[PDB]
RNA sequence: AUGUACGUCGCACUCAAUAGUCAGUUUUCUGUUUUUUUUUUUUUUUUUUUUUU
């Protein structure tokens, strides 16, 4: 979460760094976490820093794409769009344009 | 050639003052000047548990 000590995890739910963490004074935008234990509220014990782009690949089972503004583009000669990726809900891409004319063939035959 | 004609008159300014009508229960707030600044950015906080060629 942006300028907040709260992270928000996968689906809705929310936890935190463990205190005894040694990146505890540091929360990375991207951290990952190997058990989730219910307290007074929720924690991450084992958490540490990855890059939102090695995620995506191994999670090609998982990831929930979303296409938005279809517009045709004359630089490329095709339909333009900006792409959403999901895993749970959780945004690993916000936004990516994306050649939409060449993921679907049958409307930008006639486009 | 002679004789032959003359007389009086008027005008102006004006003009004040008048009818009748008695009375209206007791009490009350409303009221003044003064320091003026209305607002100054924030943080990471805890632990049932236990076994594997």
């Amino acid at each position: 979460d942006a300028d907040k000590q709260e992270y928000t995890g996968a689906r809705n739910a929310r936890f935190s760094i463990f205190p005894g963490s040694g990146l505890f004074k540091k929360p990375p935008k991207w951290v990952m976490v190997a058990e989730l234990v219910e307290t007074s509220r929720l924690w991450g014990r084992i958490a540490a820093r990855i890059d939102p782009e090695w995620v995506e690949p191994v999670a090609q089972h998982l990831i929930k794409r979303t296409y938005s503004e279809p517009h045709w583009e004359r630089a490329q000669g095709a339909v333009m769009a900006t792409e959403k990726v999901t895993v749970y809900g959780l945004p690993i891409v916000a936004a990516r344009k994306v050649n939409y004319s060449q993921i679907d063939p049958a409307l930008c035959r006639e486009l």
